[PDB]
C-alpha cells in the first residue's frame, strides 16, 4: 500500500551509527542520538506530506509534495544544501538529495502493520522498522 499516514514507533534500527557518520553529524551528537527510540508521524494527503520525527530529546520536521523538487537546507542535521525529489516507484516512496554527498536519500514502504525506512548515504545504509501505535 502507499498508505503511510499514522503514527509510528521505531522498534529496530540498524547501522543509524554508520549513516550518520557518513552524514558527518558530530561525534557528540551521534552519541545521544544513536539508540534514541525514534517515532514518526506522518499525514498524508494526495500527495501532499507532513512528516514529524521525534525523539526524547530531538525533533525534526519536513513536508513536501510529492512530485515537486524543493531545495532544502538541512539545518540541525549537517547543515548542508540539497535539492529534493520525492517520488513513488510502485508503493516504494524514494527521495533523492542531489548535492555533495552521493547516494544520498531515503525510501520508505509498508508491509502489513509496519513501516520500513532506508537512509542512504555515501556507502552506508540505515533500516528502520516502526509499528503503528
Ligand atoms: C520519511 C522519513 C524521514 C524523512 C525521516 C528522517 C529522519 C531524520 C532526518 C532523523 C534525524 C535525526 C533525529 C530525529 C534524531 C536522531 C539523529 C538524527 C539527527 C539523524
Amino acid at each position: 500500500t502507499r498508505d503511510q499516514n499514522g503514527t509510528w514507533e521505531m522498534e529496530s534500527n540498524e547501522n543509524f551509527e554508520g549513516w550518520m557518520k557518513a552524514l558527518d553529524i558530530d561525534f557528540a551528537t551521534r552519541k545521544i542520538a544513536v539508540r534514541l527510540t525514534l517515532t514518526l508521524v506522518i499525514d498524508q494527503d494526495g500527495d501532499n506530506f507532513k512528516v514529524k520525527t521525534t525523539s526524547t530529546f530531538y525533533n525534526y520536521d519536513v513536508d513536501f509534495t510529492v512530485g515537486v523538487e524543493f531545495d532544502e537546507y538541512t539545518k540541525s542535521l549537517d547543515n548542508r544544501h540539497v535539492k529534493a525529489l520525492v517520488t513513488w516507484e510502485g508503493d516504494v516512496l524514494v527521495c533523492v538529495q542531489k548535492g555533495e554527498k552521493e547516494n544520498r536519500g531515503w525510501k520508505k514502504w509498508i508491509e502489513g502493520d509496519k513501516l520500513y525506512l532506508e537512509l542512504t548515504c555515501g556507502d552506508q545504509v540505515c533500516r528502520q522498522v516502526f509499528k503503528k501505535k
